[PDB]
């Protein structure tokens, strides 16, 4: 998958990268540190 976020990166939020896995994944690959 392409290392960007996929959705505005304010709801890319500590909580939601702890938290999601779907977030992790899918929404917000940058944010999260996934990649
Ligand atoms: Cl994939
Ligand atoms: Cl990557
Ligand atoms: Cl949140
Ligand atoms: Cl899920």
């Amino acid at each position: 998958r392409s290392c960007i976020d996929t959705i505005p990166k304010s709801r890319c939020t500590a909580f939601q990268c702890k938290h999601s896995m779907k977030y992790r994944l899918s929404f917000c690959r940058k944010t999260c540190g996934t990649c």
